[PDB]
């Protein structure tokens, strides 16, 4: 099926369009070919500086009637900078206006790390480290409620929270809205059995980012681990007579969990939304799960003394 339930009553599509390093120039045609070819969810955030150019995509096509704002699942998140009660909604409006909308479908805390506040979304100390804000988790937490309760945002929840952040919040005191989902890392170098099974122990669905294993994250080395070339993947595809690339996005699928592939590429566009029509097998699946290596792509060092650094914990 192409939507899961969430705890909000809401359905959300599964496959998703990433955007985080989609130049500002390609990134309005990539969300508009994206749209034409099937895709009706698409993943941003304010600190990918291109949420004016996705808008762009998404209002030219609500106003060609190629679909309606209700067929959409249109997701952001608040970036470190804004964790204080204060910045939230404006943060959140911001988000809004860029995207041309009138309320966001999906809203994440980005990270569970704040930071001091300013125009720097990485503000940093004279020795490289960077700068942290005094709030806490349950404060934001509070205020993301907010925006529900203005109808801002449909749907709340979080990104890179390990297990017991995530329960910090189910387990605060006045909790009002349970986040819906939480979006991590996740592919066959970073399998993450034991996150994901307690938060979908717990009604949350679990949304898996650089499922392709981020081949133009800007830090990238020599000596890291492909999944797109690692032979063995390359094998299962080839069985399927399906690529690599759809090899790895059909594998959350079939977890339960949504999964948001990144392409500025019309070809890859298309290629990544054609998951719907093959299964991989069970052995497959645990297969694929063998290659766990807690591998990855999205870990600042600058960011590893924060109080709240989410990856010192086993999970
Ligand atoms: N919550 C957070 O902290 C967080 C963190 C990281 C990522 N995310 C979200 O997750 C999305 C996906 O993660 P990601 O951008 O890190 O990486 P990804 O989707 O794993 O990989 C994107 C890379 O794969 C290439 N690619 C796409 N389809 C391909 C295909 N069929 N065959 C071969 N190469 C293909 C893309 O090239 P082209 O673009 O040149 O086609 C790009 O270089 C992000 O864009 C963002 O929306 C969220
Ligand atoms: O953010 C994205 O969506 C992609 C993303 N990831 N990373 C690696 C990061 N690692 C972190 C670790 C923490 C931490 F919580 F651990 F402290 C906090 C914040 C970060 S950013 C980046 O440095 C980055 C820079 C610009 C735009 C997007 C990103």
């Amino acid at each position: 099926a192409s939507r899961i339930l969430l705890n909000n009553g809401a359905k959300m599509p599964i496959l998703g369009l990433g955007t985080w390093k989609s130049p500002p120039g390609q990134v309005t045609e990539a969300v508009k070919v994206a749209i034409d070819v099937g895709y009706r969810h698409i993943d941003c955030a304010h600190v990918y500086q291109n949420e004016n150019e996705v808008g762009v995509a998404i209002q030219e096509k609500l106003r060609e009637q190629v679909v309606k704002r209700e067929e959409l699942f249109i997701v952001s998140k608040l970036w470190c900078t804004y964790h204080e009660k204060g910045l939230v909604k404006g943060a959140c409006q911001k988000t809004l206006s860029d995207l041309k909308l009138d309320y966001l479908d999906l809203y994440l805390i980005h990270w569970p790390t704040g930071f001091k506040p300013g125009k720097e979304f990485f503000p940093l100390d004279e020795s490289g480290n960077v700068v942290p804000s005094d709030t806490n988790i349950l404060d934001t937490w509070a205020a993301m409620e907010e925006l529900v309760d203005e109808g801002l945002v449909k749907a709340i929840g979080i990104s890179n929270f390990n297990h017991l952040q995530v329960e910090m919040i189910l387990n605060k005191p006045g909790l009002k809205y349970k986040p819906a989902v939480n979006q991590i890392e996740c592919h066959p170098y970073l399998t993450q059995e034991k996150l994901i099974q307690y938060c979908q122990s717990k009604g949350i669905v679990v949304t898996a980012y650089s499922p392709l294993g981020s081949p133009d994250r800007p830090w990238a080395k020599p000596e890291d681990p492909s999944l797109l070339e690692d032979p063995r993947i390359k094998a299962i595809a080839a069985k399927h007579n399906k690529t690599t690339a759809q090899v790895l996005i059909r594998f959350p699928m079939q977890r339960n969990l949504v999964v948001i592939p990144k392409s500025v590429t019309p070809e890859r566009i298309a290629e990544n939304f054609k998951v719907f029509d093959f299964e991989l097998s069970s052995q497959d699946m645990t297969t694929l799960l063998s290659y766990n290596r807690n591998w990855r792509v999205c870990a600042l060092l600058s960011c590893t003394s924060h109080k709240d650094y989410p990856f010192h914990e086993e999970f």
